């Protein structure tokens, strides 16, 4: 098995000022291909060391993938280092320069001189278009080997990588991963519910991964084994599984609302807006989500329809019900969600951080669910958002 | 300046099954010393590739540090790789083996035979005690160079490292770093404004880090050189610096509101609640943040005060101003922020994705800023949140 080598470029990655997730994500994407990943590197933004590491990775590898340092600044040296490592001159491509200039023109700016180096390439490179930023990537095919340069930000490189990857002509191997997403059941109860299905052979293996949106059950390995094992696991957890793969609670809610021709609105306290944020993260949200209130003060709560009598007891089922009913009446939506409780770090009304009520008001009345969540302030806010969503799709 | 090499060992680190914080944490611990970290590696649990990387690392470095693979399983091969890489045989230390047998006896168990190999070390190694786990570390002094082996778990290695590090006799250099957080200036303008200040020497260097919350400018290296160069730099960027170090936009906004005794509300369209969520992320936000509305439907935009005549150009500076003025009136807050625009993927009102207006209303009036953000839907939404917060801290 030939090697894939994967280098994250950036001094800030060495120190973990940002944690390098790119090399790992790229390693994971390579699992359906018959390439060995023996190591990954993070490399400082310095031309001579980077060139040395690139030259060495390329010598030993079928595929070398770099991310980062394609920007316009003196700390962005990946293109100069790669051209040094491959023994090729960097050449300005006028057409790409024109494209960057147009990108700045559209935004009402003249292109600064520093951007020019983003349009440089070596003879062996073809361009990988980047509609999400100013630095296009490179794909170098040379001597039967591939070297791919990607911009550092994941929102920019992910769809570039996704497109180039099948074009590389890499040898395949039958791998698959199936992600089964559950809610309201702990790791232990899942293991025990599965029993012999909880396989950990080298052909195929099952794992449990607790997340803020519930425990994932992940099946990975040889594609045939994954498909069959995942089917059987899915049956054992049929009541707990709310979606798979790319499905999210926010998208499942969207599917339900569009199936019913229904609308949704929200009123939030401790989640601060994060619930409306999560609903609207999914394209098409405006077809059903009418909007929401962030009632983060007594005055706002009263103004938008929560009864005076409840205002001094916010950590309660009665409050979560009244807020969902207030939202529904204010927006006239088919359904409304509410969140109230203690995020942390301080207790509130004698209740510890993590004490949360979420409520759903619909045509047939209201329901409330109480949780006691583990985690710091941000984690409790997150789990509260997924718990309110779960009211509609679990 | 000589090199320090840092290798995290473990196949799971390559794929992100375990997130490699060890290598970065060790690199940060080395900042007080005159050593260059050019790269960090993560390496698979295989004895041949691991020994090759250790050999290469040791050859080029004054210091090598490894973590992980000190366990008792067949996949724990770090001791074997180091011995191989350094051309020395492993030797059983009978006293350490008795300590391991004590560890298992201390918990009512015989020592499994697999744990025997944890008492092996090479002649050039002294032991590093581990009172938290069974694997002692190594300190190898050889050829005026140091190589340290540490166990994978942070609670085990952290005290071990802190104890051995000041014994290694590493050359010290007075280190400092300064992080300047900017908004509303791109990397190229920064390059041009700074010009020759954008130093990249061995004693001191300047870097930029483009984030969704704006460009961070980092100066790091010799203590006297960093203070002067960062002061000059901050003076060149005075209008655009809104914070330093650990400061965040949400915290900066909190500071201003507490300084003035002022309150804040929001009205959001495209950001969907994300702006409220970012404001309330910081503990103590309830002292100034009254709440907000998410006016996602045209009906909600009209309900919360956007004038009828603007509902056909909700993506405009006039509407953003009207939304901020409405929120301010609706909540009776000192200030209000509003967001409106085109998140993507589809255009809206003829305007392309990334077209965003943010506005601030206060006692002295309202103001609006327009942006054209490249990026996918989630990125446009995030940038808009920070753009709105930047109106209050410039
Ligand atoms: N290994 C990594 N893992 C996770 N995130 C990363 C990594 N490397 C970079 N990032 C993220 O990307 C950010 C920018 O990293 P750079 O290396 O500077 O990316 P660069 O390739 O130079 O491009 C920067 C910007 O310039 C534009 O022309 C280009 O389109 C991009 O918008 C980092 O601050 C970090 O948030
Ligand atoms: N680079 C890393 N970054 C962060 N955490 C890490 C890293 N490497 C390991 N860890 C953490 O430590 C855990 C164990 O990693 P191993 O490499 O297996 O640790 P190892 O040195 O082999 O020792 C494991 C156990 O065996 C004992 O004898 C030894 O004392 C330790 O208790 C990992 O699951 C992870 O939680
Ligand atoms: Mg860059
Ligand atoms: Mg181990």
């Amino acid at each position: 098995m030939e090697r894939a080598e994967i280098l994250g470029v950036g001094t800030e990655l060495l120190y973990g000022e940002t944690l390098d997730t790119n090399t790992a994500e790229i390693a994971r994407s390579l699992k359906p291909y018959a390439l060995k990943v023996e190591r990954t590197l993070r490399v400082a933004d310095e031309v001579a060391p980077l060139a040395r590491e690139v030259e060495e990775a390329f010598a030993r590898a079928r595929l070398v993938v770099l991310s980062g340092g394609l920007g316009p600044t003196p700390d962005d040296v990946t293109r100069e280092a790669v051209a040094l490592a491959l023994g090729e001159p960097l050449e300005l491509d006028e057409a790409v320069l024109g494209e960057i200039e147009a990108f700045f023109r559209a935004r009402g700016r003249a292109m600064p001189e520093a951007n020019r180096k983003q349009a440089m390439r070596i003879p062996s490179a073809t361009w990988l278009k980047n509609p999400r930023g100013t630095a296009p990537g490179w794909w170098v095919r040379k001597g039967g080997k591939d070297l791919v340069l990607l911009p550092g930000p994941p929102p920019e490189w992910r769809p570039m990588w996704q497109e180039v990857l099948p074009r590389l002509g890499l040898p395949r191997r039958p791998y698959a991963e199936r992600v089964l997403k559950t809610w309201g059941i702990g790791e232990s109860e899942i293991v025990e519910r599965l029993g012999p299905l909880f396989v950990r052979g080298e052909e195929v293996e099952v794992g449990t991964y607790p997340k803020v949106h519930g425990v994932e059950v992940v099946v990975r390995g040889r594609e045939d084994r994954v498909a069959e094992l995942a089917e059987r696991i899915k049956k054992k957890l049929l009541k707990e599984v709310w979606g798979e793969g790319e499905m999210t609670l926010a998208e499942a809610v969207k599917r339900r609302m569009e199936r019913e021709g229904a609308t949704l609105s929200t009123m939030e306290s401790l989640t601060g807006g994060l619930l409306g944020a999560e609903i609207t993260r999914v394209p098409g949200a405006s077809r059903f989500y009418l909007g929401g209130v962030v009632s983060y003060s007594v005055g706002a709560k009263a103004r938008f329809g929560v009864p005076q009598d409840l205002l001094s007891r916010t950590v309660s089922a009665e409050t979560a019900r009244a807020m969902a009913e207030a939202a529904r009446s204010l927006f006239g939506s088919t359904y409304a969600l509410a969140t109230t409780g203690v995020a942390g770090p301080d207790p509130l009304e004698g209740e510890p951080p993590g004490t949360v009520y979420v409520a759903l008001a619909g045509p047939t009345g209201a329901e409330v669910r109480r949780y006691r969540f583990p985690g710091d302030r941000e984690t409790v806010r997150l789990r509260s958002v997924y718990a309110a969503l779960a009211l509609l799709v679990t």
